């Protein structure tokens, strides 16, 4: 069901993601790969954690990291996630000592937005979309992660109504996902790099965004660009900008 038997994970491993980076990975039932996390202790009631689970385990779309169970017979609680061979999308695009051309860089927003489209229509909200929050498996797909009971303040990812009435809604995780397109276009830098928090809230409050990073064309800014809208009524949905982003593939 939700509940998981410890004794159904094989080949527990100790593997390396990035330069210093540590996964727990093992074999679940003989055919599935799965990340283990640990749940913070005492900072859920077990009910409460059941119930998150339950809806997690529900929300299935391929480019969300799935959850498999949990197991809760135990101290810690554990879950079991989809694992993801190529790690955090944030140190994927910075490890870009190679590759990336426009198109891969567009296909992975792609792949973000119809996550998001899902969340959307299932009035799910993420809460922390941001390339540390996304992972890339073996065939270069990136899905979205950290959702749910996968939980300072992500203030660079985080629209004004947060920020001052914690107002979190869709409108708001479409912010973060205008963030989420810069930090792909820019490989993988730090939004706003040399602001303190109130120099990141005046810059926005005077009507400020984050530049056009080079690699992004014209179109692409113009999407990116529309996630930052500082009314959340004029922001797009997952829905248009899946399309919008559908439309700027056709055209290159």
């Amino acid at each position: 069901s939700w509940e998981i038997d410890p004794k159904d994970l094989t080949f527990l491993k100790e593997l390396g993601t990035g330069q210093f980076g540590v996964v727990k990975y093992g074999k679940w039932r003989g055919q599935y790969d799965v990340a283990i996390k640990m749940i913070k202790e005492g900072s859920m009631s077990e009910d409460e954690f059941i119930e998150e689970a339950k809806v997690m385990m529900n929300l299935s779309h391929e480019k969300l990291v799935q959850l498999y169970g949990v197991c809760t017979k135990q101290r810690p609680i554990f879950i079991i996630t989809e694992y993801m061979a190529n790690g955090c999308l944030l140190n994927y695009l910075r490890e870009m000592r190679h590759r990336f051309q426009t198109q891969q860089l567009l296909e992975m927003c792609k792949d973000v937005c119809e996550a998001m489209e899902y969340l959307e229509s299932k009035q799910f909200l993420h809460r922390d979309l941001a390339a540390r929050n996304c992972l890339v498996n073996d065939q270069g797909v990136v899905k979205v992660s950290d959702f749910g009971l996968s939980r300072k303040f992500p203030v660079r990812w985080s629209p004004p109504e947060v920020l001052m009435y914690s107002k979190f809604s869709s409108k708001s995780d479409i912010w973060a996902f205008g963030v989420l397109m810069w930090e792909i276009y820019s490989l993988g830098k730090m939004p706003y790099e040399r602001f303190t928090n109130s120099e990141t809230a005046e810059h926005i409050a005077q009507g400020l965004r984050l530049y056009r990073p080079h690699l992004a064309s014209e179109k692409v800014y113009t999407i990116m660009y529309s996630c930052w809208h500082e009314k959340a009524d004029e922001r797009p949905t997952f829905k248009i900008l899946l399309s919008n982003i559908l439309d700027v593939m056709d055209e290159e």
